[PDB]
């Protein structure tokens, strides 16, 4: 046996594997369990520890992916399979990943914590983007990555019952960061030097934790990646998230709608979970894009008020934080609905499509609100040129549900006390499968912080792995430091103001500090627009 | 004695004047009634034709000026004395003048006729910028303006009485218009090429005239600088007219529509003018309290139903403004601006201003302003804000009113000429900040550049000279353009051209405004319904 693969934490010990990376081997243990199986009867419930174990549990491959919806808007494209489950499906899924320098560090170590998007619907731990083994070679930290139950089996509620609360897929996350504290000096990582990282529902999660005292104290810093707990899409109210769960019992024949919330959920824990997932898109108000079923509710428990009240309301010193987003946002989602869309033509969308798109893209608002939309995104010297008015729907999707969220977070949060560093992601990745016309989509930059083009196996140019070195540098520095800089001759990355609101752009070409998140379009999302919805 | 300077119109025998100018002598008729005297019981009511006279009514000097509020803010500066009265006040005032070239003109010679501005409270055919000796000497037309009533003697209104029906000065402006059909003949001018033009409040006038049918066979083109009857300023309803003539009434001691207009009409003059100001609703700039009112008469709706609805096909029109459209008004009420500093106003000063320009509206329309004018990479910088609050108060004013009443006049039939004038006179006596200002294009219209007892630059000369050529094509044959050789393209609603007009050539450029205008003319309108 290998003394540097057994570690023992606290349930009992665990066995790893050593792994190969372009600079040097380390230590992975993978699949370790910290949940009991949510199966049966514990279907939609809060977590339970694992109870601890006699003998050695094999940690040396990932385990399932979470029961969820697999994408098949396009069969056999890279670019859509890559987000998809690369092991079986199985409500059997809250395991956990470490990833550790070989030899393991003999002083604590600054850990960094992954938290995967996928729409609070999709995502795992174990897809070949969120390997770890290149940030832990390169940087020498300890990385952690948990799955976490998503669609129904996460976030399912019926708002005060006991047995579907809602949220407990955000409980599996606090379950794994409890499990951190708990364990990870045991790999070597430093338990008071956490920070956590996340794209997408991934980001918005990470600030949910921010905004939720209890996972408070189990961090230090934190990284939200093109999301943000304020965006319109990441928290339903509890009418809406109980008139979904109803509808979704409805569907699937429970009861044999509404009624006692026990039975229900009693008829709905004896559904194959399958069954859930094939009505999970059915009750969703309207034609949408952006929009997802089960996401985190707003009942009081995990979140006291909306995400965008306590980040109005919160003192934020002494917390570093490290904000962004890709160079278009929004034009992975247009072809998911939008009409006229579509990744294999030039999606040059006429005056027509481009007016009804507004409505997918910005659902559920009223006409007026609509008609606002329009006007802050028409040019009025050219209304109908096609080009333009794809790029505009595309910066309409992307504005209301990514950038101006990230924007009014990192001002407030600036404003209140924390260290903020802000960034733009520019750089196409070679690779890229989908068409030039979506510029740098949405989740495209996470390839280049955790290094897949150190990865030999890959067709990255020389560059792009210059490039993800330095993307990996600042963000290791970022969490041993909370600040993303190197501690001399290389340009500064300023801390990003409500005022001066600078953010600096990362590609190939060295940091350039800009001013604005999209600063005109962000104040008709973050500052008009509310008080219109409001009289 | 000359008989060029004799000439018999229906009502009687006229004696003009000679007239020098640079190029040449210019025959002048000044002072020729075309209404009966509105005095005592005539106040308040539409203009009766003047009644035939026995011998030689004297038409060699500017009659009375029309009873109006005098500018007070900077007592003796030319810019705002240039505007006020230079003959005294009379409520005797509805007279009008005609130029002609010298020996008076033997065949048909086109008519060019001037409405002066003045928010409908102010203003006078007399005052020097609109002379027309220099447009009548150089481009050989005839040149008629009017006298009308303003203020409450204008346009008063308690709405269904016949005591005082409202627009009576819009009526003296019509009665002009007729008198101009029977008469400008008698003077070398052919009433079949009648091109009515007006700046400001005389813009508006022009564009209710071709909104009014009556009206609309009394002339041919039109030309409305600055100004368009669609204008929030331009128009009241007929409630608000109620409103704030009964309030006038209260304020000078006056108690049934009858026995109001009646109390009314024994109180002189200055008396209520003095109270004319206190009617508004509330403190504003670009508000004036007695002004053209919809009451399904002279406008069956309004200007802006009117212009969506109408067919303008064989309409020639020509539109445009100034460079800085708002900078004089925020003088007169918004928070920290005068002429004296460099009016660099702060945020708190800014969101102040806003509910002073744009009056009556809810918050949430405030707000969608204070959005779309404020620029959030510099939210606090006083040279922006300033320039900001001038945009607000000059695109909600001017601007998107003129862009509206061109954009759809040109995709229902009518032929649009469009401008934007951008140069500062070497004379101005207001403040560099304040750019190009409402009004500073008339004297270059006029030609007053030409007068040698005056100081313009020998380019500004050639430049007035260039637009006495453009206003006097349009008015021969619906088109500014001269034989080619940089051509001035008409104005449509998606193409928006318009040439840009200073002492360089022509330049064609898209859009007056367009980003601005969409907000005011499209989405406010939808949010203020809500
Ligand atoms: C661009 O594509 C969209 C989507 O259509 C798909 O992709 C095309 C390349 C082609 O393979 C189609 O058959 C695919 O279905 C086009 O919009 C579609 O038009 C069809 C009929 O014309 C209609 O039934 C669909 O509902 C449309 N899809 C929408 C509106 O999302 C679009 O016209 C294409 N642009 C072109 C060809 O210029
Ligand atoms: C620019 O001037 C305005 C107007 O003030 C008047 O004109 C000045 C030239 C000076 O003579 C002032 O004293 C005049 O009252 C200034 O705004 C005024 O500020 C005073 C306080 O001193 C206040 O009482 C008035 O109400 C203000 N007037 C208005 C119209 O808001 C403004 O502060 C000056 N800007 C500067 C100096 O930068």
């Amino acid at each position: 046996e290998d003394a540097e693969l057994l570690v023992t934490v606290r349930g009992g010990r665990l066995r790893g594997i050593r792994l190969k990376t372009p600079g040097g081997p380390v230590s992975a243990f993978l699949g370790i369990p910290f949940a009991e199986p949510p199966m049966g009867p514990r279907r939609f419930l809060p977590p339970e520890p694992k109870q601890p174990w006699s003998g050695v549990v094999d940690a040396t491959t990932f385990q399932s992916v979470c029961y969820q919806y697999v994408d098949t808007l396009y069969p056999g494209f890279e670019g859509t399979e890559m987000w998809n489950p690369n092991r079986e499906l199985s409500e059997d899924c809250l395991y956990l990943n470490v990833w550790t320098p070989y030899p393991r560090p003999t002083s604590p170590t600054p850990v960094l914590v992954w938290i995967y998007g996928g729409g609070f619907y999709s995502g795992a731990s174990s897809l070949d983007v969120y390997d770890g083994r290149f940030l832990v070679q390169a940087e020498r930290t300890v990385l952690v990555s948990m799955n976490y139950r998503v669609g129904a089996f996460g976030f399912l509620a019926l708002p005060g019952s006991r047995e579907a609360p809602g949220n407990v897929g955000l409980l599996d996350q606090r379950l794994a960061l409890q499990w951190v504290q708990e364990n990870v000096a045991a790999f070597g990582g430093d338990p008071t030097s956490v920070t956590l990282f996340g794209e997408s529902a991934g980001a918005a999660s990470v600030g949910m934790h921010l905004l939720s005292p209890p996972s408070r104290g189990l961090f230090h810093r934190a990284v939200l990646q093109s999301g943000a707990p304020n965006g319109p899409w990441a928290t339903v109210g509890m009418g809406e998230a109980r008139r979904r769960a109803t509808q979704l019992a409805h569907l699937v024949g429970c009861p044999p709608t509404g009624g006692n919330d026990t039975e229900l959920v009693a008829c709905l824990r004896t559904r194959p979970a399958q069954v859930l997932v094939n009505h999970e898109w059915h009750v969703l108000p309207q034609e949408s894009v952006f929009r997802f079923s089960f996401v985190p509710v707003v009942d009081g428990d995990f979140l006291s008020d909306t995400p965008e009240a306590l980040i109005n309301a919160g003192d934020f010193h002494g917390l570093q934080v490290l904000v962004g987003v890709v160079k278009d946002e929004g034009s992975y989602f247009l072809v998911y609905g939008a009409p006229g869309f579509s990744k294999d033509n030039e999606s040059l969308i006429s005056r027509a499509e481009f007016l009804a798109g507004v409505r997918v893209g910005v659902p559920q608002v009223s006409d007026l609100a609509a008609e606002a939309v329009v006007l802050h995104y028409t040019d009025w010297l050219h209304p109908e040129d096609p080009a333009r008015l794809r790029e505009a729907l595309s910066d309409v999707v992307g504005d209301h549900n990514v950038v101006c969220p990230v924007a009014q977070l990192a001002g407030r949060l600036a404003a209140q006390g924390a260290r903020v560093y802000a960034y733009v992601f520019e750089h196409r990745a070679s690779t890229l499968s989908w068409p030039l016309w979506m510029g740098v989509p949405h989740g495209y930059e996470i390839e280049f912080i955790f290094g897949i083009p150190l990865d030999p196996s890959r067709n990255y140019t020389a560059e792009e792995k210059i490039f993800a070195q330095r993307l990996m540098r600042y963000w290791a520095n970022f969490a041993r430091t909370g600040d993303p800089n190197e501690p001399p001759k290389a340009p500064q990355w300023p801390p990003y103001t409500a005022g001066a609101q600078q953010y600096v752009s990362l590609d190939l070409r060295p940091l350039e500090v800009r001013r604005g998140l999209r600063a005109q379009a962000c104040a008709f999302w973050n500052r008009f627009l509310p008080k219109l919805l409001s009289a």
